[PDB]
């Protein structure tokens, strides 16, 4: 599988960490990739998409980098699974919100509900590795 996502300060980066780490304690093989490395022909070959990214701007998906790759993979996702995570600050997850109804609206089925921490993972630790294993469940 593969996890890809945008991490600021690195909260988000820990919480893909989390995740990979329960995806490969069910038995399989996962890749965690930053989404400036990420090759979307390669990315769309997979059955699920697990993406994540921090609350940024204005309640909003990272700016120059995340979104416009957001877009460009919008037209070709349409039947895809996908689980959404990420870390906030001060909001209550208004970004996730509209980030899982975007998704949903491109046709894609959210497979679980996101995963949102805030700041950065210690007390939700486990809850990150036990979302890794509901994906590689899937
Ligand atoms: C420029 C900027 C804007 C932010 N906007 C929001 C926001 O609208 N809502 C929120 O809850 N957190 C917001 N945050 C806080 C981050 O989402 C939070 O610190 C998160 O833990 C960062 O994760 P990261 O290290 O993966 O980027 C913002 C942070 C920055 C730097």
């Amino acid at each position: 599988m593969k996890i890809v996502y945008w991490s600021g300060t690195g909260n988000t980066e820990k919480m893909a960490e989390l995740i990979a780490k329960g995806i490969i304690e069910s038995g399989k093989d996962v890749n965690t990739i930053n989404v400036s490395d990420v090759n979307i022909d390669e990315l769309l070959n997979e059955d699920i998409l697990i993406l994540g990214c921090s609350a940024m701007g204005d309640e909003v998906l990272e700016e120059s980098e995340f979104e416009p790759f957001i877009e460009e993979i919008s037209t070709k996702i349409s039947g895809k699974k996908v689980a959404l995570f990420g870390s906030y600050g001060w909001g209550d997850g208004k970004w996730m919100r509209d980030f899982e109804e975007r998704m949903n609206g491109y046709g894609c089925v959210v497979v679980e509900t996101p995963l949102i921490v805030q700041n950065e993972p210690d007390e939700a630790e486990q809850d990150c590795i036990e979302f890794g294993k509901k994906i590689a469940n899937i």
